[PDB]
């Protein structure tokens, strides 16, 4: 299906009372006119409709769109990206199982793996974002391989097909976090991944307000994630926030295109600047990763990082505090132009003392280039 | 603890821009003017403020009010009752542990325990809602006792102090689901429970719209639930819904008192009706459970159940389809007058074919009496 | 109909998709499956549904309830109490017309009358809240009599039936602002008033968040107010706020009863306190107005005023700033316990330098009594 | 004026609690710590903050952004476009005054003028959207000229500078409805208009949900509109909706550029189609109006109209009912692709039986081309 059909019409043929904006079904429950119908609702896995820890008319419309965008059979919205990640992981794991996890996965994904390994008999091997290392860490007990591409902070790309070929051969399940690219620029289901997750907090909502996660994949997986993890743990998204996602989704293609255009300008400037050591933005044609990246992605988002020429946390501090346009904050995926130096985090690797992450928003990239330029001028050569 | 102070003023002395309604902080993030402040935010457990999977100004006000109502040191709002239950359970259990769970706990609580039991090395003993049976099922590996009082569907009360006395002697943690009473009518922290959970979906929001859970307890437990389970699994409540809980809270005492008044009228009617076998409403003074109940609770809510004199599902269907005021729906805790016969559920015990749960709302209880009365007229007398 | 049927079930038999909470129809527009239907929508006065400056499914449910509560045939929700007042006034007036307006009407109602009289050929006589003075001010050109009872600030009651008898005889239209009592405690349509208005900002919403107004009356009046004033001026209420009113309405009877109970306690204390000259709360049995008030009202709300023994704005300031529970703010009608001394206003009459208005909320009235007591002790005898 | 600075940063330097999304101040009121401050609030025109029929922190941020986009000194958000129009009109008119109103103004604007004319001593001259006809209708009692460019339904452009040159010489005030272009593509303040109004219902919100109006202009006018009309008539916008306008504003430039690109494709197709008589889209370079239009506008929106070669309402019905992508609905300004034939309206001029208005949204314009194309195939060729 076309992106535009998905964003602007799919699922919207028949709306209650012929409203054109889908109504917000901010209800816990739904009444029944008959006992028989109520009994069906309380026996079947997914009756439409019975209860908010369950399907919701507003939320389902958005889920239907998101699934179609990821070319998955089904999707579910949940309260956060971490709900999507943690529930997906729980679905695929039991006592005695092993997981291979890329060691540049989002920090809280790794924290969750560590939490399960401390509390239960789950073994985790952390490996670099390198398909060969990933397949080398597979054991006879491996049930899950957890991917992210591009990775967190360092924006490294993995050869996904190489991993999923091996996984598929061995009946090992794969989960990928595709938040960085959005569905506009990468569709990992088509690269053979079983389940795709997003922090919809970032690009899918796009406005730095809603917190939400998406789990997408095949009917069998998603039916079981729904009736087991979702119903038992209950990370329900507010239908008001689902409606806000729908609203945000309308501009997703326009926004992603803008971020890509802007990120090319900013990454080009950073790559050529004498005070920047290196730039991590895999969809710039001059990137060392471009050939692999562009084999898997149709564009890149606004998120990138780069390294200063220093190992001094103090020089990094000088730099970031000198920025007048980029704002110091976490999160990303909106109009906001954001900066975070990795050295701010307690668990920052020593190697990444010099690593700065920026998010390029929806405005005039020359303003961002000038901000970076003036700040770079203020640190010593 | 003063209820009105908590509902109407606690935490509200200083509000951004001197607004009287607390603003809705519907933001993912918060900016920093200083690298040093940002570093503190990204190293410390709970910086105010940095990120939505984190503390939020709107949500934290409501949390502080809820903790104070429960006379607990701290509380967190989460996306549903099941989030409050599941995260609390996970906080207290690891591989090799045992749990005692009352077998009339809310269905999804039991489903979660069974999920854990199937997936990990967690063993669960299910016991009747009887303090003695609960304590008897303790083993040397028991790390959690999971309570609910009154219980789901049957509204059975448990001697909570008898359980917590035993648990505390053995360093076993307790969790209780206090949704039924609300914090107005029961405060199990004062009965020795470690962690109190609610489905704020029900009475605390009170308007059949928001879905939310509450976890409340001591500083140590709550700090760890926050930094471990909440940040890892992320069942974050929308600040918009937090604000709607705040709005609903303002009438919580008024609503709870009205439900209790109404429930007395309805339960009295059912108790005296020839075609009703029995009524499960433990805060009616004629209830067999009243002495124990009234030692732990200062009132009762609108939720009750009763049995018809029958073993026929079809007769229960006849009765429920005859009602014109009560509406067939799940959930409860609002103005809505709701009915669900337990036999509608696939996993209904055989014994509970005749069990009907009703929720008495905020209106004229005589309308509910008349509705029940006209429905009871249309079913046949039981065979003798 | 019973209050409880109105609050809890009227209009809620059939809700889209069987939700029990009425969905929020936050839509500008509605699609049509046929040209014929669209043509009807664009020809008829009130098609269900076509456009948000028009009927809305969410808003209409709340309007239906409000009308039934006021025992009026129809009602409309608008953006503020002043929208309800100003549109009602415009409906009844044209060039060359005269109005009698009670001179203790809400200040902005009087400002609006003054605005019309400056800009257009509208003459206004302001009179005390006294039915005899009101009927004495009627001229052959009088088209409207504007009432409020109890009045603003001074909480005076008018004999409404005496006014409406005379008005009805002369084909003069009446509008009353019934915000003070709420529909729970007074239903002026039953006392013969043509159109009833409320600031739903106050008790009807009840939570100090929504701003909204209600216009209620007969079909003929309301049909014309809708198609003329409402459509031309457009003070549309957000359906999100309508839904919040519906939510608030659920507790309206519980809240009004509580406010009345509390106000009796506080008014009794004020009446007996040696530093209070007089108390304006007409539904206290010891009030000089009680016989008339209780002939028209079934109870009283939380709003009252009282006078200190002083003509010093400074002593009033001392008093109000000494209160630690009552908060200095305008508005009223919620849980909030609020105080405003009339002398704070620029246009405060000299006579009212000593007049304090308080709103008694939903809590323990002894806390309010103790606050007043301690503050009263701190001013000189 | 820098568009991106306005959309993305202006006014957002300091936000309560350092939130990055501005909080929703859904409050009626604000408390005071001091009697003196409360007295200032209740005497002054515009205290920050005191009451919702008043300034609001959320709404004021959006207002300041909108004023800056229009290059006006101040702006106020109100409950609908018609509130912005009606209050602006009332501000400039009193008993005995005359107004010149373009006769292709939005229908409800004309209805309001007629309402005023019927009720009070206000006289109105309706004129074609032609600067010369407008200026010719000026009288010694004219106090207001009411403009809209492009006009409703027919998308006619007016030489605004010719009108404002005349008005300014005679101390006559001008109001213009700039909804069609949005502030991205036309800024009539720079063309000499006194007060600019929008239905933010349409492009400024841009998502077919919020209803809102904007009034923008100089300090003097806006201060008086605020303290007189706005506080007296009270068409207050919900802060929740203000926040949704803020959210919609972030993509305003992206959306407007896309509508323009799409509208060029669709208008080019219609212009070259044998069964279309004419196309009203003044920012297509082949439009007869393009030279005047492009002197005042930097782009065009998605709204256009065109005529079929027919005088038959039934043929227009045939065509519109044949469309499968465009949806029959009023309003415009979002992603929605909408159609309304003017003959659907009861008051449609006879000349406009063949006039069809379409709104081109944010998708693939070729889908719209194909839909129009397949519909045009199914109507008969015009008689010759």
């Amino acid at each position: 299906m076309n992106t535009d059909d998905i964003l602007f019409s799919y699922g919207e043929e028949d709306i209650p009372l012929k409203a054109l904006s889908f109504p917000i079904f901010e209800t816990t429950n739904f009444y029944f006119d008959s006992f028989d119908e109520m009994s069906k609702a309380l026996r079947n896995g997914d009756y439409e409709f019975v209860y908010k820890r369950g399907s919701n008319p507003t939320t389902r419309l958005v889920e239907k769109k998101l699934a179609a965008l990821e070319e998955c059979e089904d999707a579910r919205l949940v309260a956060s990206g971490m709900s999507a990640i943690s529930l997906s992981i729980l679905h695929f794991l039991s006592s005695g199982d092993h997981v291979v996890c890329v060691d540049e996965a989002y920090s809280w994904a790794k924290k969750f793996f560590n939490y399960l390994s401390k509390k239960f008999d789950i073994e985790v091997s952390y490996v670099p974002p390198d398909a060969e290392r990933i397949v080398e860490a597979i054991t006879k007990k491996t049930k899950l391989i957890y991917l992210e591409s591009p990775t967190s902070m360092r924006m490294k790309v993995i050869d996904i097909r190489k991993v999923t070929e091996a996984a598929g051969e061995l009946k090992i399940k794969t989960v990928i976090d595709n938040t960085w690219a959005s569905p506009i620029f990468q569709k990992p289901k088509l690269l053979g991944v079983d389940v795709v997750v997003h922090s919809a907090t970032k690009y899918i909502s796009g406005h730095g307000d809603v917190m939400a996660g998406v789990i997408a994949g095949d009917v069998e997986d998603m039916k079981n994630i729904f009736v087991d993890e979702y119903k038992n743990i209950g990370p329900v998204l507010s239908p008001i926030e689902a409606w806000l996602i729908l609203r945000g989704l309308r501009t997703l293609e326009l926004r992603m295109k803008k971020h890509y255009e802007n990120a090319l300008v900013v990454s080009d400037f950073l790559m050529d600047h004498p005070k920047v050591l290196e730039v991590n933005y895999p969809m710039n044609p001059r990137s060392p990763q471009y050939e692999l990246a562009s084999s898997q992605m149709s564009g890149g988002s606004g998120l990138m990082s780069f390294r200063l020429k220093t190992d001094s946390a103090e020089k990094v501090k000088e730099f970031v505090e000198s920025l007048r346009v980029f704002r110091m904050a976490v999160s990303w995926g909106s109009h906001e132009n954001l900066v975070v130096p990795r050295v701010a985090y307690g668990d920052c690797p020593k190697k990444d003392v010099n690593l700065i992450r920026i998010h390029v928003g929806l405005g005039d990239p020359e303003k961002l280039v000038e901000d970076l330029d003036q700040a770079l001028k203020k640190i010593a050569a």
